[PDB]
């Protein structure tokens, strides 16, 4: 909170004009269609349309802190509903168009959305997830785990164990979880397309994973209202609200954004569902 360096905060928003936005979302369609392995990278900007403020946007947690004001929540973590973006990603995984999802978000919404945990990396941890120090068994709770920085929560392990239970929320000095970073890095190196949604890309190594896709000729799309640390490296930069982008993409792809049934946890990806045939490009 003092020692922490918060990167650049409160940069100006960019809006693509509506005909450029429409053109660019068609090109995002064309690239999704051309690709064999698609990885999505999400940050705090996908949850802003759910009432959860971001870090470095105009009213982000850190931006407001810099000006001596508070960020504002229009929801609790528990009562937050996944966005259209969240549900678009669920569907794109179910019809096999997303190989893997890498998220810096600690907000719990991917997991509560129904997104399979074996295709998700939560680089910064999950506020609803506690982990046994002894067996490493993870517990997805209906309520936020009351501590941050990999501290004792008060709860014991209930396996076959009685290990001390601790939060998954990284402090500034904490190493990223080895499993999640290992898988996110592998998915990012093998992708032929990395699509960044609602991240400023300013945190290392989280914000560098999409760069790994450009090695051996992969393409990079950044969707973001503000500039991001790697705009220069993008084949396609879309300045728009992620909900409007992802709903036009899904319409181009012939997909519906499915219903949210309330909080549900899926450990393992299901077999792939049908998807529409590909346009000639
Ligand atoms: N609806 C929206 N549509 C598109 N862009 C949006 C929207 N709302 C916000 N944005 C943009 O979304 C971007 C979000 O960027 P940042 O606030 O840096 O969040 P992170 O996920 O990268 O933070 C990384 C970590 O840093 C922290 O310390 C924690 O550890 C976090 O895990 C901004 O550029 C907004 O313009
Ligand atoms: O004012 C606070 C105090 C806290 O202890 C927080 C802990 C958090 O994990 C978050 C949080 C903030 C913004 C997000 O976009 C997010 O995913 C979590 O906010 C706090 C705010
Ligand atoms: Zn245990």
């Amino acid at each position: 909170p003092f020692t922490a360096d918060k990167g650049k905060c409160g940069l100006p928003e960019i809006f693509d004009p509506p005909e450029e936005l429409e053109r660019k979302v068609w090109e995002l369609a064309r690239l999704v269609w051309q690709s064999s392995s698609v990885v999505f990278h999400t940050g705090a900007g996908i949850s802003t349309a759910s009432g959860i403020p971001d870090f470095r946007g105009p009213h982000g947690v850190w931006t407001m802190e810099e000006r001596g004001l508070a960020p504002k929540f229009d929801t609790t973590f528990e009562s937050a509903r996944p966005t259209q973006t969240h549900m678009a990603l669920v569907q794109l995984e179910r019809v096999g168009l997303l190989r893997f999802l890498v998220s810096q978000n600690v907000d719990g919404l991917h997991v509560r959305s129904g997104f399979p945990r074996d295709k998700l990396a939560e680089l910064h941890g999950n506020m609803f997830v506690e982990e046994c120090a002894k067996c490493k068994t993870q517990y997805v709770r209906d309520t936020v785990v009351g501590t941050m920085g990999l501290k004792a929560t008060g709860r014991l392990c209930t396996v076959a164990c009685r290990g001390e239970l601790r939060d998954t929320i990284l402090d500034w000095e904490d190493s990223l979880p080895d499993r999640d970073l290992a898988l996110a890095d592998e998915a990012s190196r093998n992708a032929d397309l990395s699509i960044t949604l609602g991240t400023s890309l300013q945190i290392r190594p989280s914000g560098n994973l999409p760069l790994a896709t450009k090695r051996r000729g992969g393409r990079l799309v950044i969707v973001n209202l503000q500039p991001t640390k790697h705009d220069r490296h993008a084949d396609l930069r879309i300045h728009g609200y992620v909900d409007e982008v992802m709903t036009r993409l899904m319409k181009h792809l012939g997909l519906e954004i499915p219903a949210w049934d309330g909080p549900r946890v899926l450990e393992r990806a299901l077999p792939p569902l049908p998807r529409p045939p590909t346009p000639k490009l």
